[PDB]
């Protein structure tokens, strides 16, 4: 009751813990409640003022954060977020998810996450540059290639990463794998831009395969996507590559959907145009008036994709946390949606998830809508970041195939761990699909909890 | 609106800012609103998990904090608090006060403050020792004799300081002035135990002197005190030494008042007995049944001193923040109280302070009740801590007189700065006393704001 | 022939070397030839890029430097010069001079200097803050309160030291005597602003009083000063204070001379008005169109004051290196000047020095021109600077008086040491004044040469 | 402006780069890179220091020490250490400047640096060297590291000397790490490092010869004029002989040693080993005037470079030191029918010589032309395998001799190819004319580095 209310974090915690309860995990390993208690308080958090100069010469204040939540499995590893709503509660939820997502890679990476309430919108390239310079001045001392390795998230693209790296290098006089999402000439890995959205799809391929006994694929499926950022961009491109039709994309202002969802789609070209806007930080709203887009797409301001795509098969929330409500989950089920995986960390509201797992428990095999949590599906990104670290570590640069091969292995291993661990610790009824949320949460939590015990963080 | 609500901090901020507004400060120096904005975001904050072992062998979790709020004037300097209600909001308010209190010493000390929600009650000496060992393991890396110099506060006595020092020494392989409130054989300063409560009194001597033109002193005054800790203990002992009668003391459970407040008092003996209990962490409640105390004192459970001491002249809240309500301030005025200085940081509720300054504005000269804020009156302690640092720095140990001399200088200089700066920037009406809160807040804030400008924290 | 030609350095070196040569020193200490070889190669030098941003958002490149020449007698100590003339040669003469000057103060201080070719002229206060910030981002690692302590020289005042310090604190998370010449409230020392200037005058009191057997002092003396900066200003104000008439200041654009040199003088108010223009980085030329100056003075663009004063008794070169030519020295001689001390570092050319010593060998007693080197007369600045370090390490602030007192003492012993050493090692003919420069050199030099030997820096 | 010391060797290499960038569409397409050109040519950091050390007689001795940390956008600082009485800031700036870009071309993450000292190894006993290296590293190590700056060897700094520095580094830093390259086998070195630079030159030219003749010729049958007789010169020569080429010249700082019959005759590997031995002893090549074996077969030419005394010759490999090919000398090589010339040595050809070889490439179509390849493209093999030492030390393993030779060969193919293809995009040559390797090598190295610098906020 001394503790401040952190609702975004509490959500994250309660889903995880709840899935741990509704399982025979604590019957077999009662001691794990002590591990859950310990792990939930972060190892370390750094908060810090960031003072920076806008183009008009005026002095600006913003709030730096870096949650270093658990380094049992590896160095702290996790993205950076620049968005006006950024607080502790939020970066704590991401840091917490990140712990356990990172475990499912089978690479040695701890959970962390940081960022700022700095808003990159309205801001010049120069203003963003200064801000990164001041942000990295303070963050510099708490991070490092064997300590904590940040990367991007909402608002932190490879460009911001560039400015952050350059300043890290100035300060510490060291060239090392201290950041991921880096550009190719200077310690970047091939596949990293693509890795998150690729990962999601690769994971749903396996969900579909198993759900339908190899009958169906993304081949000719209708796929609603939300957001239009690095995740959703390359999620959409892979759906197309496997013959899927991407029927929707969105931003902060609205969703943009093909008028004929039954048969029409986005194209690599159209996506590349939306990418260009989000380097310049413009909204989708700007390109709906052009000829190519006006005839083909409806643009719905203030509206999310889910309830206006009609019939649809796969759903990939890739914008932000809490962007699929229970109103909106029921609508997807009713539109015959039978696969939903989170591109975005905590994309689904509890209420939505409660409809999805209730449905899976009520309907047999392929008749079920199958939810996969973000820590299982958007793990591709962080997993390649590990490969980036390893590349830097070994002091060489691997080929795109070499990496995409390893990404495929790792997304598959992660589906198989969630699935097997769901059958083992919370066996579904006859003909019912294992809980992918529960098995992923349990598999992640167990590997962590035991490594913490071995090391002495708890007894 | 992303920002979490931190009410203990917001209070601290709003009083300070309000006093800055109700003054011609921002007319003369409008730029200072930018300094107020910058200074209010802390330079750095470290939060960290603390895992420790109780005597029964079981694993325990608690929350470590260290607010490093402003290092403009000097290294971060500020106490450590172990109390169950400890959160960020709270340690931020103390850290914020500490910035500006420290400025009024004229020694080079930044504002900081840290602690834990660790509760020392119910706890063995061994349990406290382990906890300090684990607490200092993490705090070790963020602190140092030229960086940040902690000390005590509620729950952190010289004993806890001992355990913290020993572990700092183990870890960093360094013997330095990294902590204050240290014991004599190992870098302690003479007068430090006594310095805070001594300081308060020394400050009220000057309030009384000026208020009454040197007519009155603590000589035969009735002095209600709250709390029974290191502040209130040596506050009470100095009141007696100057011929004052200490009529009240309190703890968490209740207040303990002499049955005859008009003519009776506590004694150095009786106080030394109450001290012994608070090394062992027992309550006042335990010694009311003995012969000496049963006949002499009434003990009122759950009740604060203020409204049950009858007539009374001086009030010294020395327990904790927000322990004098407006209900309770009016009661003091009505009982002819004409001096109130805060031993405890933010001891008075706004509502109380609003009655006190309203009264001073309504009634002329000595007919006024005169409030002095904690940052002006409990500065004695931190000021000697500086002397402790200097002693360590010069590598020698000064005599008790040498120190008490410097303490006297420094408490007086601080009254004179509050007074002069109140007359200058917010001149009272004719025959009305300067605001000691406003002048102390302004004098503290200005020295800081200008040092920040010079250094480039703002422009 | 691999060595780059560094004219500024090899001068400082040849005058030093020839004075040692033109003495008995090498007869009784031939091993010291080896000491000269070693000392005159700097222990460490740091060169660096300083990328910074102007007010237009435009990228700007400048060259940073730190010359860490000798640390046998203490941590490197030196000022920072921001002037377009800056190269390695200029900093290497200043850094080398500083060795031996610091040796004459009696304090423990090495010989350092640095800066950059960045020119503060043109620049906004914004642009200086920004250069300063980027400047110290690189410098920071190479310095520290026990390692190397920089300060001001030409174009680095307390304003710039402010920006520098504040960045260094932000970078090293440490508050220390890393820079001297700091503001009062953040580790500054009283009498710094005034130190170098007063010191020059104080030194020359002892020169006057010796040469004239105490008959003349600075009262009713006519004094020509060059420069209008820190050294110049406060020397002028001191000469004025001691009954003297200051007939000249100057800057980069021209001299400013009283029309009536025989009877008239500069005033405090006129000096305080120029100082205000130098604070604002303006020229003397700005004010030649005023009541305040038009009638009383005569602006002389692109000349130095020496030839245009005629009636003159003392010359205080206080601007920059080699600002007194062979021809100009003869003018001063011809015009009856008897005393000349370098306020500026290496103020006089070898041609000019030679004339002053040829004259000193040529005329008995007060009838000669006495030349004092900078390393002796301008040592008040660095001496008090070391008393600022002393105060920072004692965590305390000394009085105006206490410092001035130390200053006068230090300067008296500097004169005395120089005088006696010249008397021992290069005894002048009957009646002839001892060589203050040959003395001052052999004095500083032998202390460092011995310190080195002891320490194994040579054998 | 006019405060800066006149640094001739640094300014030379600055100009050859700047001018080659101007003579292309690089600044038409990306005009902003003029800013980067200005930012990059100022060193990031530089460290000068005294080096007090003790001679064999017990006498104190002084020398100047240098480390130039020019650019670190593409990696940590990387480049050798030079012990030569000529050494000064200027020289070491050219070397480090060259390095930024050379490293840019191996495709590995390495920034640019170099250092050394005016210490002169000639006449010093092995004991005196050991002591210097001790003093030298004592100041140096503060500023370097496996992830900070990785020195190595250049002229006057062999594996003997590397070892002294490594052992002192290990003491001082309490660390066994990949802080130096060109190390011994037992202790963190790599196979094919001794060989690397010279092999790397002859692999790069093997490609030049392939392009000019569409695979129809090789080093087979070619006469090859080589200068210097150190690490670069020795193993370049060994690889020529291996590929059926005739090495007709070697040289040193005193003189040149040429075969009497340049047409039909060549050096044997055994003779190269006998010289390589003389240089481990810091003894002059001159000493062979007195062995009948060599006197019969060779001609020593005290005070002459070999370029005008080889008769007709085909390939020229400067492998000694900078500016060792005059305007005059380069003309005579055109006259002899040399059609291939690669700098083994860093900035080995003069501006006169570069200007003559480029003007000639543009005057003559196909294999009539003489083809110049810069230092940064051809000798990149040293630092490429140097860069593989670090990759091996980081992974804590050792690689087979041919694992490294293969990795090397592939990098030189990439480097030749990068230079050719970049030159066609930005400085398209006329029809039938060979693309400018020096231009395309400089452009491609520069743009990688300057793109990285933009990305990292070094300029904007
Ligand atoms: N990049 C990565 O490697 C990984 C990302 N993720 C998660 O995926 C999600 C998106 O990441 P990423 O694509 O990198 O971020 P980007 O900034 O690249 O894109 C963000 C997208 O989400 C939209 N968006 C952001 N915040 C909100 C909001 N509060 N309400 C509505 N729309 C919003 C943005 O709209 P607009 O363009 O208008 O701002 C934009 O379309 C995040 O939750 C992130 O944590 C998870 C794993 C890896
Ligand atoms: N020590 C120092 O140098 C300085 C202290 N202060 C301030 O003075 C105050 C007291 O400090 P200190 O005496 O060192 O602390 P101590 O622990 O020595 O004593 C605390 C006293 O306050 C009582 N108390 C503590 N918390 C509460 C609460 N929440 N409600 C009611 N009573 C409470 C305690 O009762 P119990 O014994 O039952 O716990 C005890 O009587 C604090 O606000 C502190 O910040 C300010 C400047 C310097
Ligand atoms: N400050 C100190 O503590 C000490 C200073 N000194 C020496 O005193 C001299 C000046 O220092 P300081 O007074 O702080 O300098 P300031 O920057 O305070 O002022 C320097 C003055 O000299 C003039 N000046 C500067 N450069 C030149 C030039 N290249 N040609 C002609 N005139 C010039 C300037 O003209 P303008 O204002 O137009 O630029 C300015 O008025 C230096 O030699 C310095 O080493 C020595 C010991 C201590
Ligand atoms: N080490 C490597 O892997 C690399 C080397 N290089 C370049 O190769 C060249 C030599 O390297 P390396 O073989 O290691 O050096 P070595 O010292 O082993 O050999 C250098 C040769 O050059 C001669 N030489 C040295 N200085 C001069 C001079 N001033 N005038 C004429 N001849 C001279 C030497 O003659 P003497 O024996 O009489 O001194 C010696 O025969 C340099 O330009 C270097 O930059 C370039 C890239 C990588």
């Amino acid at each position: 009751s001394n503790l401040p209310v952190e609702p975004e974090f509490e959500q994250a915690y309660k889903e995880l813990a709840s899935t741990l309860e509704n399982s025979t995990l604590f019957q077999k390993n009662p001691e794990y409640r002590k591990a859950l208690a310990v792990v939930s308080v972060p190892e370390r958090v750094i908060q810090f003022r960031v003072v920076w100069e806008n183009d008009k010469g005026e002095v600006q204040v913003n709030r730096g954060f870096r949650v270093q939540f658990n380094s049992a499995l590896g160095p702290y590893k996790g993205g950076l977020r620049f968005h006006p709503s950024v607080n502790l509660s939020i970066l704590k939820f991401l840091g917490f998810e990140q712990i356990f997502k990172n475990a499912l890679t089978g690479l040695n990476m701890g959970g962390g996450k940081g960022g700022s309430d700095f808003d990159p919108k309205g801001k010049s390239d120069s203003e963003i540059r200064r801000f990164c310079v001041a942000f990295m001045t303070e963050l510099c001392r708490h991070i490092g290639a064997d300590t904590d390795v940040p990367a991007g998230d909402i608002g932190v693209t490879g460009r911001e990463i560039g400015y952050l790296f350059g300043q890290y290098r100035k300060l510490r006089n060291s060239w090392e794998g201290v950041l991921t999402g880096k550009g190719g000439s200077w310690g970047g890995s091939l596949i990293r831009p693509e890795a998150t959205g690729y990962g999601v799809v690769y994971y749903v391929e396996h969900m579909i395969a198993h759900a339908t006994n190899g009958a169906e694929s993304f081949a000719g499926k209708r796929v609603a996507i939300s957001g239009s950022g690095n995740v959703a961009q390359y999620a959409a491109l892979k759906v197309i590559e496997l013959g899927g039709r991407v029927v929707s994309l969105s931003d902060s202002q609205g969703s943009l959907i093909v008028k004929d969802t039954a048969k029409d789609s986005f194209t690599p070209a159209e996506i590349d145009a939306i990418a260009a806007l989000k380097v310049d930080r413009k909204q989708i709203a700007e390109l709906v008036t052009d000829a190519a887009f006006a005839d083909k797409f409806t643009y719905l301001p203030g509206q999310r994709p889910w309830v206006h795509v009609g019939a649809v098969d796969v759903a990939l929330p890739s914008a932000t946390q809490n962007e699929v409500s229970g109103e909106e989950a029921q609508a997807l089920i009713a539109a015959g949606c039978k696969f939903i995986a989170e591109g975005s960390n905590m994309g689904c509201t509890q209420a939505a998830i409660d409809a999805f797992e209730a449905h899976r428990e009520a309907n047999k095999g392929a008749a079920a809508i199958w939810y996969a949590p973000g820590k299982a599906a958007n793990a591709g990104g962080v997993a390649v970041s590990g490969l980036e670290m390893a590349q830097n570590s070994a002091r060489l640069s691997w080929t795109a195939e070499e990496v995409d091969a390893r990404l495929k292995d790792i997304m598959k291993s992660c589906f198989q761990n969630g699935l097997d661990t769901a059958k083992e610790y919370a066996t579904p009824a006859d003909g019912i699909l294992p809980s992918l949320v529960t098995g992923s949460n349990i598999a992640g939590f167990t590997k962590v909890a035991a490594a913490m015990k071995d090391q002495g963080d708890w007894w």
